[PDB]
């Protein structure tokens, strides 16, 4: 046996949250999981931090390929034998209904039964599926929506930032930067009009109004005005 | 077996609640809970007040650690008479399925298997996982939205106030100084054109049209009127 | 035997890389290693990316302890074969020259030697020091010489950017907001006359003669141009 | 033994040359080393021309990953002569102090101890490093600083062609179309008003005097005329 | 046995802290050292903090009493198993290569060899070189050097600040106080210009371009035009 070392899980996990899920995660799961056992495997996989709807999606191609592979691989009576070893089933090369020890069997056995290797390629398929559907989230990609409030914003902007992989630092230049950059028109033009060194607290007062009657109606009047002066 | 004082308990609490979730929970934690079983760390635990989504976070880490000492540790189905005392299970450390008794036995027996402070990491790696994600709602943050009714605002206000960690005198202070100064312009106005002594059911009712199709008419025809007498 | 987890170790690792090195890693470092022998510390240590600096600082620190423990503690000059281990020295201690059976031993033997409690106290000594000396090196810290090449600020710039723990996207940003942000006066003027649109190769052109001397000699002619207009 | 084919060997030195150390060289390595014995996968490493920087980092993670084999997996006291063989070391996976037979009697033996993929899992960590950190060096980016004189770039220029992988043809139309482009602008205008015709030894006697008294005397004269003329 | 109690331990390493290494602590350590053994002598000494110039010519002083205690006492060939111990040699007198039982032996045997008293002579010799030739470095003696970059003399002063002995408020005022205070006149001109309010960062980008080509002419065009301006 020779289980994952604390390295090569380190390198499994700074790659993912490096490259996000590009497709170079492929290439570097299969160079740092080679003999690994269905456990190795669950151990890598369950490690990952973050990209929650990248985890569930590879989840779903996993149980999809053990279902298929329950389906064509049919259940034995169950008779004794001097090996008595059991043929593994989807769970079982999932590692979800199995021990480190049947693994460890079925792999050295003569015949071998390469669980680890089904587990490799059931994974491999369902990141090959995360490659082409998932786009990972940004702090970059937070943008305050033509009528969406100013807190709410500020709020998914936060909440974003919290699960941003940065230094702090780092994250208190990009609220300096990004926050009020990508607020939309109306209150960005209401933020420039405040100065710079305004607080976040006076920012959120500033832009409480926008959207309501008030500042409807300011608008308004500010746009007719010249086209009445104009004329 | 020594276990938890109420003035310990005490003092975990008021840590808690005074430092909301800080990082310096975390030291303290773990200076008030040294060579406590997984019954004691249960106890500290479910006698914080409030915190509900942070405790539904640090229990979802709790299961977590426990789902994966489940799959790494497997369970032997051969009781033995010499020394019997069964392999601890995840939710065995966590304390959901185990006794005090077995508890004592797990940290006492030859070789010693330390529940409570497997159980303890577990705790420190959900309260990590908590400083670093969660941020705890105040009072001060209860303000209302550009086209949130008062009568809402006022609900939210009050539910807020119910639950913060204020006496009475500090409460009512906190009532006649936040709920007027955090809402919306459009309410703010009728409210300061209210006199400072007016109630709250005459602030509720002098806020009752703001949104309504008389109060956008009269304030689109004020800024109109205004632009105009400008020209 | 309970060795240290791979989720725990993760998790230490992300809270250095998340805290750097601020004082929050003491309680977690301690929160995370309680019971380990010295070689789980010592996984725990060298698992740790970046912070060459504050590592070394760590080693040294370590070192040190060790050195005092072996001049206060005196070897024995004839080993006892029966029902007797080797008096545990500073290396094995830190655990540059012991096994885990020794240390697990050690920890074992009535009466106990606290190999891993006296390497905890010597690792949060050299922590403490860290926090202490050790200021972490960020992308947002690089900045342009006043007489330093645009090429060699460019050429620091990026590999602080290597360095950096962030996504790819997130770099991409630092590069479009931070280079020509931090540079100095001199090129500052250059990369502002050049455009938005330059790209780094035109950017670098551009500025490959500051401080040569045709860029001496306009600059100083472009000065004593303005004072004799002003004449 | 299936050792290394020379087509295999010489197609991965051809797929370092031309792809330098892009991630595409991991998917390859892992393609062309699959059942290598550490000798073979040294061999692929030593046959890597240029690079310097890039092998000496491969080097520096191989040398911590057999350092940390080494720390957690103890050695053996006692020989066992009939029917065994000696635990490999990191040195004995990396194939610094093993021998071929050996390597193979070690992923030939029951149970094997596959060495070779060890010491792969140990090189593609190293390239992956080197991946994230290093660069390489170009033609391209040789250029003259700001204050350098023109020998000394003619040569670092020189030197880097000659490292070059072109064809010579190829390499005097670099010569020929960025020796004088990627000069810096105090000695580009002199190269420029020599003349495309000028020779390497013209041009470098043209450009022996930039820098010193009497052309930055010339240049500041030409300055201060432009701007006394203006006035 | 009387070893050195923790409280004139502690206070030698505040009398050594405070007075720094002026003559007063030479009167200080003959008092609380006097009957100490060249193992409390040794703890005395590797317990004090910083100053490490003054350390090292402590050492190199004992090193050479060492040495020539070494050549005017000669080693003894044989041995004298009864009732006769070692002669001390210049290591064993400076407590290298000696045990705390071989010192007490030392100074307890009849006729007494009182090495304890030669370390303390060699110690104070070293103490007296060091109060004659040692000078502490201070915050108040870091001051930017007439070409230095203000960055390099942040930097400095920052070092020296995180070894300087003080409160934490007092290292603000220290900061607040001093940093632009023993600033060069080039750069103090420019941070006076900028404003007591401004930031460290922007005090540092005001200063990034002094000494380079625009600072230089700028400041020589404005001396120009003043004695232009007087003819
Ligand atoms: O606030 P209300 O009195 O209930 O009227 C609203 C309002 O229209 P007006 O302010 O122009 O009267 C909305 O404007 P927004 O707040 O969304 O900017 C509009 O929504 P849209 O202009 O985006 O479509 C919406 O719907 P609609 O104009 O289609 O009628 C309309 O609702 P009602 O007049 O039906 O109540």
């Amino acid at each position: 046996h020779q289980a994952i070392s604390p390295r090569t899980l380190n390198a499994w996990v700074k790659v993912v949250e490096e490259k996000a899920f590009s497709p170079e995660v492929i290439p570097m799961f299969s160079a740092l999981s080679e003999g690994a056992t269905p456990q190795d495997l669950n151990t890598m996989l369950n490690t990952v931090g973050g990209h929650q709807a990248a985890m569930q999606m590879l989840k779903e191609t996993i149980n999809e390929e053990a279902a298929e592979w329950d389906r064509v691989h049919p259940v034995h009576a169950g008779p004794i034998a001097p090996g008595q070893m059991r043929e593994p089933r989807g769970s079982d090369i999932a590692g979800t209904t199995s021990t480190l020890q049947e693994q460890i069997g079925w792999m050295t056995n003569n015949p071998p039964i390469p669980v680890g290797e089904i587990y490799k390629r059931w994974i491999i398929l369902g990141l090959n599926k995360i490659v082409r559907m998932y786009s990972p989230t940004s702090i970059l990609d937070i943008r305050q929506g033509p009528k969406e409030p100013f807190r709410d914003y500020v709020d998914r902007f936060y909440k974003t930032l919290r699960a941003e992989q940065a230094s702090q630092e780092v994250k208190n230049w990009m609220t300096e930067t990004l926050l009020v950059q990508n607020a939309n028109p109306d209150c960005k033009t209401i933020l420039k009009a405040l100065g710079p060194a305004a607080t976040l607290e006076e920012m959120m007062t500033a832009c409480q109004g926008v959207g309501g009657p008030g500042h409807k109606a300011r608008v308004l009047a500010e746009a007719m005005s010249q086209v009445i002066n104009s004329a």
